RNA sequence: ACGAAUCUCUUUGCCUUUUGGCUUAGAUCAAGUGUAGUAUCUGUUCUUU
């Protein structure tokens, strides 16, 4: 949390240092994104998903749909 | 032919849906995309009129 804490405060500072203990996903590391460990993989795009229909006015309406 | 009434048009008269403020003209004139919608395009084919 006072990790979290004091990189909150470096963003609004925009004094960032872009630094990772862990390395990311990238296609070499791919191989080893899984290695007998319990994971779980998380994405958020099809979360808000909208039907855009016109209105009275004739400016567009976005309403949401089931994500 | 004169008088009158009815109708149509033309000339004029009437403006009869006929400009309802002020400021520094009140101020400043852009660099966008994909996705969707909407309208508008244009072609495109065929049908029968």
């Amino acid at each position: 949390a006072l990790y979290v804490l004091r990189e909150r405060i470096r963003k609004g500072l925009q004094i960032y240092q872009s630094s990772v203990q862990e390395p990311f996903l990238n296609s070499s590391n791919y191989a080893e994104l899984f290695n007998n460990d319990i994971k779980l993989f998380v994405d958020d795009t099809n979360v808000y998903r909208v039907t855009v229909h016109k209105t009275f006015e004739g400016n567009v309406a976005t309403k949401a749909i089931n994500g």
